[PDB]
């Protein structure tokens, strides 16, 4: 019947997409401190994974701000290309010549805002014949409705709609893979996690 | 892929539909303080883009009242239609006419109520082949059921689900097309946004 | 391209199934005074519009209780059919016949709870290559969650997802047809509009 | 027109992934008091309806903690698939010759997390050739983002999404086949019921 | 301890403040199909228990519209006093001389908007020594910000927040000294109610 | 300063007022399962503390319904007063005898509606001098503001309101005078924590 | 018994405490849309009633931002205190003797953060034997907890919470002295209130 | 009039009672992101301002759990009370030997559930004469209700109802005493804060 597209590590690539520090002041669709977790999560993922990812900015040299430390930091040899003028990411063709120059077929993608930086391009890449997945609890927009249109935008268009964890158990596939690694990224992303590892380790 | 029909400045017309100052009363599945807003903005972007734009009122001399000020003081020299009785606007012939006198392939729409006013024309213009850009956020009704359903039949008829900002991006592409113009846009519009231009304007 | 499938107020039937005293104390993802409104809304079209109606009921004689009595008093001489053990109304002959027997295309269907004396079926009708219009703000169920799995499941399969003032509006087409009676429906249905009435009454 | 492909208690399999004790206190998308008796309203359907059932648990030795002992208790003779490492139920062969064992064409499936222990298998089944219905209200997750996004993502592969109450009708289809018993597992399960039926027998 | 200063039918007026065509369009905090029934129902109790009733509109010849309908035809030789500006019904004389004129020292007020119309002749009438009853379900205002505010300094000055079935059923006191009067009130504002008399009444 | 006037299992009774299978039906404030969840366990940490408990209902023989079987199951002995007309408890002589022969000085009172059946006779009890703790938890209204308006009414006039948990806390004191007892309870009406004694258990 | 303090346009003074560009990203508890309408407002209000007001920031050389600049611009002579440190305005020595010089005994507050910015002052205010009111809807927050628990902290000192159109209502009195001023304030932030008069003006 | 009894860093001891593993499972009425980073920025505080600081536990060798691992961490030489069963902290004789060593006067308080291991020794402290002031978002409970009834209790004997942030600001009271300390603080909790630095920081 239908086959199931699922992420697989050795042809998936990570596309961050505009988090930056003015424009998350934009995002009220999901509440900050979870937000924050999420983003950090997804680049925790993406680099426990090690999948080839592609940071990107959009006129940071103004308003919108510098993308937030933590993924510049994260991946200091990802390309990075801060685009001066052009609001779809797919519209720069630097961007796109890195994205093609991963060699994935399978793009992860996130970033804000939800129906602007993460929907123009799903769209372009969706019609350039890769497979795409968005993660929608680390894209943020204005509210629920602006969110919600674009989740049909892209559902529409054939994008999977994806949340991290759900990103990194199929990317993962089996604990025994490694599970001090998949235990630690959880233990450190999902505080009622750590809480159950907390009282198995203390008693065990 | 499914191909990416993303809005064309050059290819596109904006229908705003029966935002009158009695039928706003009825829309409470948004906010009036951002609903005005919200509506403002899309009258705000048409002007802004310079997109024919068609205004339509539904038995304004009566309870369903004149249509709000704004959008009469913006769009002077645009068609308005004053439809007698037809609910569905396309089912008025000078309405159909105005529409395709414009020329554009792309038809934004937004109004009152969702499932009516927006709803009905837009799942006529699709028959009638358009590609159609229903600005969700921009659009009124009674309650979020009444909202959620219309934008289910939308979607299955192929209506693309956008939002104002959303609409204004996709339309400029690139900032630098004029960054002051889609500046002053998204000031007036974005609470948040004005706030990052302070801080930006007064340290720089 | 997707054809609009309108409602035609001479191609029309409603069926009205389970809206019974004790079933409607299980819905409780429409408030209480919002769906008794819209239950006797959609009585009240259904009487207007002249459209030919089926009532039935499932386990009348038991804690379902008895169909609630303004629909028994306003359609005496409608199809009435109590069910004795089938679930889905489709699976009762007698019903089917009814429903075959007014010689309509369209079915605006509407009923306690959603994803079971609706969906169900709704579901045999579409199979039966029936035009089928679900009134989601006349139907009730349990919660959010049995509400939206339901109107997932309908849609999937065709049915067009419908609130009452929007069916009013697709089957009068214009209001000059009967200017008073509509405005009564919609008066007697909507506070807010009523208090545009009122207003405008006392002041012209 | 589309076949309304329903349930069959003679050709359909109950699949419990992973309702553990540890994963349960990650379930915040669905109240715990409602969540606990929609799981355990769930196991007595599939008990009551002697349907084929499998019950599966991820790293139970772990955090994660041991299957619920309603389940373990009310299923003593079921499939007990321990995955010791595979994510995916799908993945572990045990578990997938078990549900190919069982004869059916029809998986009804429930677990947690919604996004990966019940979406992974629900669309490996779906390609397999399986009728998948998903009990929504039975199975949990984080938040509303996190399901809402695998919603899409089930529905759009081609699942059913059901909720309990509807799964038990669909099965039932006749109250005559055993009334007692329905109204035994609704009574249980859904206490606005119980009180329709406390009421009627002491009247009657 | 603190006396139960209760609702006597013998010593209770009823003030209904404001509530206009074009002011209940401001009504957003509480849902209009759920306002007009409280409000109605009020109007109800004030006249089934015989209670002096008080009925004030300010600047009704303009934006805030006429009394709605009902509470005009249903106390047609209660005091009514067209405020031409005094915004604090007390401020006016005739308003303070025909509350005093009832000779009742229990005050039932509701209004609209909560914030403005009833908490400012509610506080006026606490210093003056009456004891007051809010109606806080059959007042309206802006949003829940705007009602909470009110009620904090409603109850901070003394007043009781009361909602219309608890000002009933203290009004009442035994159901014996009417049984069908207070049922038939209960019967036509409460849906859940009404349905609880069908069933016992179909069955005895 | 204030004295802390804590429940004392040896001066405390509980009052359960109009628990009734058809006044169920009008509580929406608080969800159904957790609502039926709370009053048993309300009834069962009565029983347990061994309190003196008084059942009491308001015109069972009509649509009111009779007392949910669970409480009449439960507390056999206990004193049940069928009150055939006085709303307020309290006004009923056989019901304040009764509070009055448990000696207790401290009452625990819960029942449906919140603001009338449990409100007043808190309010009448409080004026006798009685320390009065009302479980705002194991209570049922028709909404929020019914609910939050009896809260401010109780509170203003020195009730405590306390939920079901707390309740049975501040009448334990100490888990060592009985481990097994209060975990009993807490595991029977707290699905969170009979997880987290499932996961200890079994691991130890 | 308890007096009705209320506002007085001649022994009023406005505080305006940290409405900055960047600790407006902050405020989460109310949307961006309708708070800045509020906050806009409320300055228009004061100049309006031409009362005394008092501006003030916190370090808004750094991360917090510069004042918004509608409020620079509309009281372009009133006291602007720029605060190097002093979180609690009171403790600001020019802050203080600002306020005292107005000699108004009454003092309308608002500001971001609520608990902090506002809560403070008032409390400090409160000490020193004025009268505080303060305004909820244009004071900003985290969130809900945050908010009302500084709403609790507040109201139990003494201070009157009140919203801005409650506070205009209360400082004008009647209508009379000046319609078209008080109608101009209410159409240009209240959009409801704005198309009320549209609908009156274009009928007479 | 009332005296603002603000926190002092000199005189101020913080009590966190309960924050347990296992424990935290039962916290739903504030979400496990926000809740961790505010019990961490509370004790990131507590360190800061080297309060004196208790940390206590209620029988954390059992389904309960161990304290988070990073209060244990942060606080190695602070009183541990491991509580054997006294559910109220207050009713442990150490616990209250310890509160009472520190010598100081202002109690901060937080831990879970808010109702029992907050609000039972916060009773039993403003009983003793303590200055108490709750920390609302810091503790956690089962839902709203629970929530809210407890900080009825707790401001209706004297509690001042706090939140961490306004905490943290009142200790300090002025900016100059450390601005790089209290700007790391509100950076490390406060996301939108971090960001508006990360802007300031690369643009200064």
């Amino acid at each position: 019947t239908k086959p199931y597209v699922r992420l697989d590590k050795n042809d998936a690539a990570v596309l961050l997409v505009d988090h930056q520090a003015g424009l998350l002041s934009l995002v009220r669709d999901i509440e900050p401190d979870k937000f924050k977790n999420n983003v950090l999560a997804l680049g925790d993922l993406a680099k426990y994974f090690n999948l080839p990812t592609i940071l990107t900015t959009s006129a940071e040299t103004g308003p919108n701000g510098p993308l937030v430390p933590e993924l510049k930091a994260q991946f200091p040899d990802a390309p990075y290309i801060a685009r001066p003028g052009n609001i779809n990411a797919w519209d720069n063709e630097d961007f796109v010549k890195a994205v093609k120059a991963t060699g994935k077929k399978q793009l992860i993608i996130a970033g804000v805002v939800t129906e602007v930086c993460v929907a123009f391009p799903a769209l372009s890449a969706i019609e350039e014949g890769f497979d795409v997945f968005v993660v929608t609890d680390a894209s943020g927009t204005f509210n629920e409705i602006t969110r919600h249109s674009a989740w049909d935008r892209m559902s529409q268009a054939g994008a999977q709609l994806m949340t991290w964890f759900g990103v990194a158990c199929e990317l993962h596939r089996d604990w025994r893979n490694d599970i001090a690694g998949l235990a630690t990224l959880f233990s450190n992303h999902i505080p009622d996690y750590r809480n159950l590892m907390t009282s198995y380790d203390t008693l065990t």
